[PDB]
């Protein structure tokens, strides 16, 4: 019933798991894809990565602080990216799954 046990064991390990899931394993590294305005665009950048150590290594206060930076993630590449890109397509559907683990949540 420990909520952030519940975002590790559970939640993150089916995201982790998905098909999806790689381009948001880790940081994007701006430099190497060649993008100079993201780190301008985006201002705290998000991957299931850092969520993981972040779970790990006993960082977040609570779940709604470890959610929040689940969001950040989405909204932070549906604010980069054009819609009805594959990249968009990818975290719509990593998200929708998200959503569905986030309310089988113990209390
Ligand atoms: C190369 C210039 C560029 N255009 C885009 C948007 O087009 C999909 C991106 C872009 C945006 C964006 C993004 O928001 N996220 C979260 C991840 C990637 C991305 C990252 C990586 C690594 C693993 C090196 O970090 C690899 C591929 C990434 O995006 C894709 C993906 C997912 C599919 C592609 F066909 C091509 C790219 C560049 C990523 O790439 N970069």
């Amino acid at each position: 019933t420990n909520q952030l046990q519940y975002l590790l064991r559970v939640v993150l390990k089916t995201l982790w798991k998905h098909q999806f899931a790689w381009p948001f394993q880790q940081p994007v590294d701006a430099v190497k894809l060649n993008l100079p305005d993201y780190y301008k665009i985006i201002k705290t950048p998000m991957d299931m990565g850092t969520i993981k150590k972040r779970l790990e290594n006993n960082y977040y206060w609570n779940a709604q602080e470890c959610i929040q930076d689940f969001n950040t993630m989405f909204t932070n590449c549906y604010i980069y990216n054009k819609p009805g890109d594959d990249i968009v397509l990818m975290a719509e559907a990593l998200e929708k799954l998200f959503l569905q683990k986030i309310n089988e949540l113990p209390t």
